[PDB]
C-alpha cells in the first residue's frame, strides 16, 4: 500500500527520445513522444518473469508532446514497455488501448518477437465489429520488451575509414541477406551461420575481398515480425519488410542474442567489413509498419499516438491510407514521425557506422495526403543534414500506390533503381528488338533518365537480378513463376518477368539448354559490368543461386534461398567469369565515370569520346538510331575522355569496342578501322584463332546471343 | 533571418538578387518582379527554398558550433514562418530545426509578430522557443 | 543610488525560487497544506471574488506561498521558498489595505524617502496606508 | 513476502527527504509558517506537554510537516516533503487514538491482513482502533 | 608453519574507475547492508561454485542485480583484513568465521579469493571494488 511517489524518481529529460543509461547519475532516462495520450505508464521487467511487470512507474512529467521520466538504480539490460491511456475511438482515428503493452519506438534492442494471440490486437477479433471494437485482454506475455542498452563500442580501426572511401563511381554493390548468406556455411561454425558475426568472419571477408565487390547491401534489419497470416501457414518473413521498430537490429540474426548482444554484434560486424575496405548499404523500410491496417495488431505506434506515425483516410481517419500495399504508410509530414526516421538515420550512421541507405519504395517517403512531392519537408530536412548530408542515398523510385512512379526525380545525392535498365536489358538479350535508342542510352547510364536533372552515371543503380523478381539463374531457367511454396495459390510475384527458360522450364539435361543459359548469364554480366552506372550484383549470382523459379521468395527462410556453396564445375567457372569480368570493370576508369559521353571530338582530338556503329561498318544515322535492333556496337575512346580526377588531371584508358548480339541467328558485323585483339566474351568454347584479332576494317561472324569486347591496339 | 539589405527592386545588387533572385527571394507570384514585404524593409527572404533554409540553419550551426553563441532571439520570428502567404507554424524550416541535434539544446526566442498581414503570431510558436511578450510590456506600462 | 537599487533587485528575484518557477500557480491548495500556492486580495482581507477578478483595478496585492508550489528541481526534490505578500498600488492617490491574518516584515518598496517604522513590521490584519504609485513586497515572519 | 516489505520500505525512506535529513527537528514553527516541522500527539489527539513528555508509554505518534522543514540543498534551495502522521504502538492490547486536524490517507503498516476499507483514510479529528503491536505511517492529502 | 608473505604488482586498471569520484553517497541518504563476504554467496548455487563465498562471488552480476534491486547504496563488508584461527577455535574443530582477529592490516583474507592466494586475494579484491562502484555502490570494510 504505497504511492507513485513512494519510490525515488527524478523528472528526466525530453531529449533524446527513447531510454539512455546515464552513467553519472546511476539511473535510465525515459524519453516518449506523444501528444494525444492522456497518461503513460513505464513498465519494468525481470529476465525470468516477463508476464507482468516488476514494477510500474507512471510518466507524470511532460515537456510538450513528450513525457519523461528518470528511474533511479536502473542500469543497461533493463527491460521495460510501455503503457498508453488515451481516448479510444475507431471512427475519428483514435485507437488508445491501455491494456495493450507497446515496444518504445526509440528502443535500440528488442528481445524476442511476438507471440501470436488474439490478444494483441486490442479490438476483438471473432466480434462482427471488427476494429471498432475494444479488447481489453493484458497482452504483457506475448509482446516482446524493449532493452536499455550500453552504447560504449570501441571501433578500433574505426575512424581511418573515414576517409576517402569507395566513391559511388567506382563502387559495385553486393545485395545480401544476413542469414541466407551463411546459414548453409559449415566452413564455419553453426550458430554463426546465418548472423551478422557469420557475415564479417574471415571465411566470408575473404569471399567478399576475392569477389572484388567493395560495399555491401544488407536486406532489411531492423527489428521486423511475422506476419500472422505468414504464422498460421507455418512460414516466415524471411526478407524482413516489415519492420516494427526503427533503432533496433533483427534479433534474429543476432549470435550472442536478443537482449543487447544484437547491437553489439552488428558493431563488430560493420567493425569487421571497414577493417577490410568495405563499405555498408542497409535495406531500409520507412514507409511502412507491421502494424498494417486496422484489424491488425497494436504493438508499437497505433497504441501511442495514431493520429500521427499513420496516415489516415481524412474523411474517415478510421482508415489507413495504404500507398506501401502493406496496410498502412508513415506519415512523413508529421514533426515528430520526421525527426524519428531522421534520428533512426543519424542513429545507424554516427552509431551503428552503416556508409548509406537503400530506401525502400521511396517514393512513399514523399506522400502528403494523395500526391507525391520530391520536395516534401522530409526531404529538404534530410538535404541539408550535416551528418546524412555525407552518406550514400539510393532509392527504389517508386511506390504502388497512383502517381507513384518518380524514376529520375529525387533530389541531388541521391541513386536511383534503374528499373528502365533491368526491364530493357532484360528484353533485349531474352530477343525482343527495341530502338537502338533504347539501348544505347541504358548502356551509357541513361543520360535521358537523369541528365534531366543535373545528375550523374552514379544516379543509375544498373542491375539484371535482385531479391524482388528471379535470380539470374531462374531468369535464363524459367518463363513463369513457380510461387507456389509461398501458400498464396501463386497468385503472387510479378507476372511479366521478361524472362526466358533457354527453351524449358526448370532444371535441364539438354546440354543444347543448359549452353544457352551459360550464355546469357554471361551475356547479362557482360552488359552489367561495361555499362555505364554504378553495377549491382545480386548476392548469389556468382554462385548460380536458384530459387527453383520463386520470383518472390520473401516468406522462404529455408533452402530454398538459403546459399548453396556447393560448387560443381558449371556453377564454380562461372564464379570465375564474374570475377574477371569484376576486376575489367575495375581496372578501367572509361565504365567508372563522373561524367556522360557526349557524341563528339573533344580536346581537339580527331576521334569521338563514343560511336555507334551499325552491323557493317558504319556510324549510326537519325533513323537507324530510333528503329530498333537486336545488336548494339560501340566504341569508347579511353583517351578521349572528358573525365578528370579531384587532382584535376584528365584520365586516359584504353579504346574498346563492344559488340552485343541478341539477335537468335549468327551474323557479319565489318569491324572499323585499327586492330582490334579479344578480351571477354560470352563464347563458352575454345576462341577460334582467327577471332582473337582483326584487322583492316574486316568482318567476322558472330553466333547469336554472344557479347564481345575487343581492344584497338593500333590505329 | 527574414530580409536582407538589398532591399526590394530599385535596392542594390550586392549578394543574393545577383547570385540567384528566383531562389533567395519571396517575389510576387503574379509578377515576379515585385517584391513581397512582410518585413517592412523592402524585401522577404523565402524559407521555403530547399537552400535557403539549408543557409540558414547552416548558419544558425556555424555560430553555436562555431562562435559559441548559446541561442538566437530571432526578429520579426513570424516572417520565417511565411510559407506561401501566410504564416504556417508547421513550415519546413521551423520543422528541421527543431528536429536538428545541434540546435536542439540552445534557446530560441522569438519577435512573435511581423509587418504583414495577419502577422501577428503571440503565443503560437513551436516549443522550446520563447516569446518576447509584448501585451505584458503594454499592460504594465499602462498600469 | 538607482544602479544599486536594480541591483538589490536583480540579486532578490534570483535568491528565491517562488519567481523562477517551471511550472503555473494553480489557484488552490497543494500537497495537504492549508494554504494555498497563490492567492489575490483586494483592498480590504476578502480574497479576491468573482466580478472584482473582471472589474478594472488600480490596485493589486497578492501572497505567494512559498511552501506549497509545485516546483520539482532535477532531483526529484520539491522546492519552497519564502512567502511573500506583493502590494501594487498604481492609483495616483494614496489608499488604506488590510494585511491578511499573519505577521509581515518590509522586505522592499519604491520609496525613495526613508521607510516610517511603522511599516517595517505589520500584524493582525492591521491597515497601512500606500502613497499612490508604490510597490511593496512584503515577507510573513510568523502566523 | 517480507522480502517484497523491506524493499518497499527502503524505497519509502528514499524517496522522501523527511526522513533523509542533514539537520535536526526543532519543535517549532519555521518561515512564518502556521505548523510545527514536528509535533507529538498523545493516544487522543493532543500535543504533548512536560509532564506526559517526561512519563512513560508504549504508543508513540508524531506528525513530520515536509513543507515546513528546515532543509537546504547544496545549491541553497529549501526542500519541501508531504506532512506524515507516524503511530507507533507496542501495547500488547488495541487501542483508540484520535487524528489531529485533515484528511489522512494511508501508507504502509504492520497488518498482514487485508486492510480495512474503513482504515484507508481518516477525517476531520475522528478516530479509530488499533491493534497492538503495530506501526501505521499516514500522509496528510488535505487540511 | 607460518604462511610466507607475498611481494605484489601493485598495478590494476580501475576502468570507470575515476568518475564515481564525484558526488556519490552522501551519509544523509545513504542505507548500509552489512555483509559476510563468504556467508553471503556459499549457498547461492545460483552461481558456479568456487566464487561462492568469495569477493569474487559477491560483485557478480546476479548479487548487483539483488543489492541494486534490494535498493541499499553502501555494503559494509565484515573484516577482510587477512586473520588467523584461534588455537583454541581449531582444537574443537572449529574456525574463526567472522574475521575479527587481525594478523597483517594490509592483505586482504586470502580465505575469500578465488584466485587465490598468491597475489590474487587483493587483485580479487580490487575487481570486487570496481564492478560495486560501476553500479553506484559504496564500500565500507570492517577494520580491527
Ligand atoms: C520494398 O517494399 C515492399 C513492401 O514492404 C516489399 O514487399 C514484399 O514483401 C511484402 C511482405 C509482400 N506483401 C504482400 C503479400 C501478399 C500476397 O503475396 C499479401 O497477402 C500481403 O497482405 C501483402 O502485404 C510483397 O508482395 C512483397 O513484394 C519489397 O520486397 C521491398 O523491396
Ligand atoms: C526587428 O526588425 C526590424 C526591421 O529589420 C528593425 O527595424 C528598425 O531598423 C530598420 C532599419 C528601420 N527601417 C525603416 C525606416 C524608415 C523610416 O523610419 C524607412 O525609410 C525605411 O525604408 C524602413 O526600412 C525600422 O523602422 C526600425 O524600427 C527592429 O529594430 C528589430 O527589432
Ligand atoms: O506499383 C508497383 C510497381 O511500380 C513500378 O511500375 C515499378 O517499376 C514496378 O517494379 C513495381 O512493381
Ligand atoms: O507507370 C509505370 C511506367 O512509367 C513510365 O511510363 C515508364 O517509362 C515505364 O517504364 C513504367 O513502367
Ligand atoms: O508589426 C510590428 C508591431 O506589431 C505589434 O503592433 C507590436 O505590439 C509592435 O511592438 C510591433 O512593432
Ligand atoms: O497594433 C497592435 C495590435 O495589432 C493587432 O490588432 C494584434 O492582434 C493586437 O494584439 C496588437 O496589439
Amino acid at each position: 500500500f504505497f504511492r507513485t511517489r513512494d519510490r525515488p524518481l527524478r523528472p528526466g529529460d525530453p531529449y533524446p527520445l527513447g531510454s539512455n543509461w546515464i552513467e553519472d547519475d546511476d539511473g535510465v532516462n525515459f524519453s516518449l513522444f506523444s501528444e494525444n495520450a492522456e497518461k503513460v505508464e513505464l513498465l519494468l521487467y525481470s529476465l525470468t518473469n516477463q508476464k507482468y511487470p516488476k514494477e510500474i512507474i507512471e510518466v507524470k512529467n511532460k515537456t510538450g508532446d513528450i513525457w519523461h521520466v528518470f528511474v533511479p538504480g536502473l542500469r543497461p539490460g533493463q527491460l521495460y514497455a510501455y503503457r498508453v491511456y488515451g481516448p479510444y475511438k475507431p471512427e475519428l482515428g483514435l485507437r488508445f488501448n491501455p491494456n495493450k503493452v507497446l515496444i518504445d519506438p526509440y528502443a535500440k534492442a528488442i528481445n524476442g518477437s511476438v507471440i501470436w494471440n488474439d490478444a494483441v490486437f486490442g479490438y476483438k477479433i471473432g466480434d462482427q465489429n471488427q476494429d471498432l471494437t475494444y479488447d481489453e485482454r493484458d497482452s504483457g506475455e506475448y509482446v516482446p520488451k524493449s532493452v536499455v542498452i550500453n552504447p560504449y563500442f570501441e571501433w578500433d580501426d574505426e575512424d581511418f575509414i573515414k576517409g576517402k572511401k569507395v566513391p559511388l563511381k567506382d563502387t559495385v554493390i553486393y545485395e545480401v541477406h544476413v542469414k541466407g548468406f551463411t546459414k548453409l556455411r559449415l566452413d564455419l561454425p553453426e550458430n554463426i551461420r546465418g548472423t551478422y558475426e557469420g557475415l564479417a568472419s574471415e571465411q566470408m571477408i575473404s569471399y567478399l575481398k576475392d569477389l572484388g565487390i567493395t560495399t555491401v547491401e544488407l536486406m532489411p534489419v531492423f527489428h521486423f515480425i511475422d506476419q500472422r497470416f505468414l504464422t498460421d501457414k507455418g512460414l516466415t518473413n524471411y526478407w524482413g519488410y516489415d519492420p516494427i521498430n526503427f533503432f533496433s537490429p533483427e534479433c534474429r540474426y543476432s549470435s550472442t542474442g536478443c537482449l543487447g548482444g544484437q547491437v553489439l554484434s552488428f558493431k563488430k560486424m560493420v567493425n569487421e567489413l571497414h577493417n577490410a575496405g568495405i563499405e555498408v548499404i542497409i535495406d531500409v523500410v520507412y514507409n511502412h509498419t507491421a502494424e498494417g491496417n486496422h484489424l491488425g495488431p497494436t504493438l508499437s505506434f497505433r497504441g501511442i499516438d495514431n493520429t500521427a506515425y499513420y496516415m489516415l483516410q481524412p474523411d474517415n481517419k478510421r482508415y489507413y491510407l495504404d500507398f506501401t500495399g502493406t496496410g498502412n504508410t508513415l506519415n512523413l509530414s508529421h514533426p515528430r514521425v520526421i525527426q524519428m526516421v531522421l534520428d533512426s538515420l543519424r542513429y545507424w550512421v554516427t552509431e551503428m557506422h552503416v556508409d548509406g541507405f537503400r530506401f525502400d519504395l521511396a517514393a512513399a517517403l514523399a506522400r502528403e495526403l494523395y500526391s507525391v512531392n520530391m520536395l516534401n519537408t522530409f526531404f529538404i530536412a534530410l538535404q541539408q543534414d550535416p551528418i546524412l548530408s555525407q552518406v550514400k542515398l539510393i532509392a527504389e523510385p517508386w511506390d504502388v500506390g497512383q502517381g507513384g512512379y518518380q524514376v529520375g526525380n529525387f533530389p541531388y545525392q541521391w541513386a536511383e533503381w534503374n528499373g528502365k535498365y533491368r526491364d530493357s536489358i532484360r528484353r533485349f538479350w531474352r530477343g525482343e528488338a527495341l530502338p537502338y535508342s533504347e539501348i544505347a542510352n541504358r548502356l551509357l547510364g541513361s543520360p535521358d533518365i537523369y541528365l534531366g536533372n543535373n545528375k550523374t552515371p552514379f544516379a543509375s543503380i544498373n542491375y539484371v537480378t535482385s531479391h524482388d523478381g528471379f535470380t539470374l539463374e531462374d531468369l535464363v531457367s524459367y518463363n513463369q513463376k513457380h510461387n507456389e511454396a509461398n501458400g498464396f495459390n501463386n497468385q503472387d510475384g510479378m507476372n511479366e518477368n521478361y524472362s526466358w527458360n533457354c527453351g524449358a522450364e526448370g532444371p535441364t539435361n539438354d546440354q543444347n539448354v543448359v549452353i544457352c543459359r551459360e550464355k546469357q548469364k554471361r551475356n547479362f554480366m557482360i552488359t552489367l559490368l561495361v555499362s555505364q552506372g554504378t553495377p549491382m550484383i545480386l548476392g548469389g549470382d556468382e554462385l548460380s543461386r536458384t530459387q527453383r523459379g520463386n520470383n518472390n521468395a520473401f516468406c522462404q527462410d529455408n533452402e530454398i534461398t538459403w546459399f548453396d556453396w556447393n560448387l560443381d564445375e558449371r556453377k564454380s567457372k562461372f564464379l570465375e567469369f564474374v570475377k574477371k569480368m569484376i576486376q575489367f570493370y575495375r581496372a578501367h576508369p572509361a565504365f567508372r565515370r563522373e561524367r556522360y559521353f557526349q557524341g563528339k571530338k573533344l580536346f581537339g582530338m580527331p576521334l569521338k569520346d563514343v560511336t555507334f556503329y551499325t552491323l557493317e561498318g558504319r556510324e549510326v544515322d537519325e533513323k537507324t538510331w530510333s528503329s530498333p535492333t537486336q545488336l548494339v556496337i560501340f566504341v569508347l575512346e579511353g583517351s578521349v575522355m572528358d573525365e578528370i580526377n579531384m587532382y584535376g588531371e584528365r584520365i586516359a584508358d584504353d579504346s574498346f569496342l563492344i559488340i552485343l548480339n541478341a539477335n537468335p541467328n549468327n551474323v557479319k558485323v565489318k569491324f572499323p578501322k585499327g586492330k582490334w585483339e579479344l578480351v571477354i566474351s560470352s563464347y563458352l568454347r575454345e576462341i577460334k584463332p582467327e577471332e582473337r584479332i582483326i584487322e583492316g576494317e574486316k568482318e567476322l561472324e558472330i553466333e547469336g546471343r554472344t557479347a564481345l569486347v575487343y581492344r584497338r591496339i593500333e590505329l
